[PDB]
């Protein structure tokens, strides 16, 4: 009973479910926009903000503070109480820890990890390379422990505490952990392709393997909280469909558009997105473009869909790895999984179409925001296509399937450059962040500079360059995809 | 006859031998100082300059302009005249091309390579990753061609054109090419350890192997010019012994100090170095510190010593690669090779010393420039030391042996962080360049922004971040040494 209470704040703060204004700062005004998923019609701080590459420390500190207070602390506390005593809870805490904390390192680079809880005046940061090794080892520990208990036929003691689709089922938690390993493996393929291959193949070959059906998906099922985006969109009109989403989903005439977005008030019965990184004269100019749709009007918040497992395996197969299918088979299975998850028909026709491509983008009353399409690729698999075009197809479909979870899409975009996104028109970074490559990370936070200046200095050392949004984290090496 | 004339400008402009003021800008006021080899007593441009991390476009453009006009153009011209007709000359041009142009990409990152000589308005840059692949392939072509001729007993037709220690001997040119391959292979060990291993092992496996004795060293033997550093130092007093060299070489009581540097005029019979990245009141405050010594009072300019081949193999052995010998054997052999090269005795005692370490640095009349030692490692091999300490020993000895060739030392320092160097006290980069990590590259040059703006845009794209001195080139990944 003293252990079980630590899980709720972990579940409730991977994405901060309440209050909504905290989610808006934790993710809504960073990766949800940089990923190309969503855009704001509001000219916050005179239009000089995260969306125009002037990173705002007053906004971005919330990411660190809520994650450490609610995810990391409880991982630490649960481990202290359970490791070597109630190892099933320790194992489950490790899986949740990695789910929450990989997002943290993917945002900042170096982070506090091994030294968390230290009483030293300096709480040192680990390098991102070190954190990734630790996370893979933590998943090793968790998977071995739970698999042992499953093999023994041990009844779960986690159902009453679980807040996911899994209802305490250890096998489902292991399958999630395997899929999370596969995500982390693919993340590092440019910097450590040998480790990427090892960890990816381990994930797929583990007894219970990775996600195969939609019931395998990782989601938070809250008894009381709606996805915060519902309020930020429908109530506040502070976030809308993006121009990238309009270009790509209208181009493909994608039936998932109906659940992802609402038709526009300003343009009745039409799906209209807002361009990011623009000049904004008044909020009313874009607030009546398309809102975020029914997928966020729910107490269930998806954090990793089964579709992603297929697209990860498809990329692994493209790279020649032992993924259990061909790149084409896995690509097409991923698309079908997503169509099924969204409850829409026509997957077969969509999959076979080798004509439809991204559409031109028009901002009707502000043509300065217009663009020719940039993600110029069809859905249909072409065996004769280059590896880059094959990867572009896979990541495009992965990006569509993963909406509205902007953090993973931002990480995948940084790594692969896909899908192609419209560049910002206004860049107020003073040269620190490029228009072509956009935001590569967020700089170390105010609470840390205030209370842990010695730690921040270790973080800067392990970052290897200026502490701004243009400096690449360890896995985001300036290197080609193959 | 029409082909041979192209070689002289290549030989004479890897380091620009004349005029001396051009060498000062090409290398003397960048890597010769950033490497920790040398320091200026002169407060050029009010002390806001390359040495205080305000990169000066009017200085640094010389690197690109002289390299492309004299090395690259002649490689291109010779290839056009000789490829498929006189392949011995083509092969030799490729080796010289890689010797000159690897320095170029190591300085800027993306460079013009495959598209050189294009008539298009945009002459596109290649990525550094692409350039490295091409250089390895060029060395493959050169090595195969010359080895074929050697195997056939074909007499050299290059002696009258050669301006090195090799006197036209193809076998010595192949041995140099192998050693250059090994250098380039180790450079990329953090970004592409698989390719690093492949290319390093190829270098050693080739039938002539890498440099073994000092006569194998690559040097320019000028019939007319003295090393331009002799003038810059002795005549102009614009460059002096550095504080890092004083700390390290005095700490070890290294007998090579006597030929590397002259005793100070201000401090009779003492070796005194100047701190880099400082405030300078007047040139006279430091101009009478130690000058650069007898090693530059020569018409022979060393560009790759046999000692480096041993230290490359030593590091390869640390990594478990097929290098011939143990890390300890190769380390000690490299030190002996360097002592022999410089004509000094006492190698055995120096090699066995496990006490002497870097000395504290004092600027007698300006104590604000003082520092405790930072390269705190002894010479003696310790089998029980960590891989990092072993590497620190190897690179420290490599750094001493390679004086006064600052470019390779700067590249090795960027890759490994060794030897430890004194940080600058003044940093006028406006945040673009960190004090901790120093200059990682030079920004694209004025002549290119003026006459090839389309090409520069491709270079910036292939750089992956802001075009300034803090952005890391492809091989300079933020990753650990092992």
């Amino acid at each position: 009973n003293h252990i079980k209470g630590g899980f709720a704040p972990m579940f409730n703060n991977i994405q901060v479910l309440t209050p909504e204004w905290v989610y808006q700062l934790q993710q809504g005004l960073n990766s949800d926009i940089w990923s190309g998923y969503m855009a704001t019609p509001t000219g916050f701080e005179s239009g000089v903000n995260n969306t125009t590459y002037a990173l705002l420390d007053n906004w971005n500190g919330f990411i660190w503070d809520y994650g450490y207070k609610n995810v990391m602390f409880n991982a630490y506390d649960i481990a202290n109480k359970s490791k070597g005593k109630y190892d099933q809870f320790y194992a489950l805490s490790l899986i949740l820890k990695v789910e929450g904390m990989h997002r943290m390192t993917d945002t900042f680079g170096p982070i506090i990890y091994s030294k968390f809880g230290s009483n030293d005046a300096t709480i040192a940061y680990d390098s991102q390379e070190e954190v990734y090794t630790q996370m893979f080892a933590e998943l090793d520990t968790a998977v071995a422990e739970l698999t042992k208990r499953i093999d023994a036929g041990e009844a779960s003691t986690f159902e009453s505490t679980d807040m996911t689709g899994y209802k305490g089922k250890y096998e489902s938690w292991v399958r999630f952990a395997n899929t999370l390993r596969l995500r982390l493996a693919m993340r590092i393929v440019k910097v450590k392709p040998a480790l990427a291959k090892t960890e990816a193949e381990k994930a797929v070959a583990q007894k219970f393997g990775v996600m195969l059906v939609n019931d395998d998906s990782f989601k938070i099922v809250s008894p009381v909280y709606t996805n915060p985006i519902a309020t930020i969109s429908s109530s506040w009109l502070d976030i809308r469909m993006s121009a990238d989403m309009e270009s790509i989903m209208k181009g493909y005439q994608d039936p998932r558009i109906a659940s992802y977005f609402d038709t526009s008030k300003q343009f009745p019965n039409e799906y209209k997105g807002v361009r990011t990184g623009i000049a904004i004269s008044g909020k009313s100019d874009h607030q009546d473009f398309s809102g975020i749709g029914a997928v966020v009007r729910s107490k269930e918040i998806y954090l990793m869909n089964a579709a992603e497992a297929y697209f990860l395996r498809a990329e692994g197969a493209l790279r020649g790895w032992n993924m259990g299918g061909t790149a084409q088979e896995l690509y097409e299975a991923g698309i079908k999984a997503s169509f099924d998850q969204r409850g829409v028909s026509g997957a077969a026709g969509y999959i076979a179409d080798n004509t439809k491509t991204a559409a031109a983008y028009v901002d009707p009353n502000f043509p300065e925001n217009n663009s020719d399409p940039v993600n110029n690729v069809t859905v249909a698999w072409d065996a004769a296509a280059t590896n880059e075009v094959k990867l572009q197809k896979i990541i495009t479909q992965k990006w569509i399937a993963g909406f509205p979870e902007g953090q993973e899409a931002w990480s995948d975009y940084r790594r692969t450059g896909y899908p192609k996104l419209f560049p910002v028109l206004k860049n107020y970074s003073g040269g620190a962040i490029t228009t072509e490559f956009g935001v590569r990370r967020i700089n170390f936070v105010q609470s840390e500079k205030a209370g842990n200046s010695g730690g921040v200095a270790t973080g800067v050392s392990k970052l290897g360059g200026p502490d701004n949004g243009g400096t690449r984290v360890w896995w985001d090496v300036n290197a080609p995809n193959f």
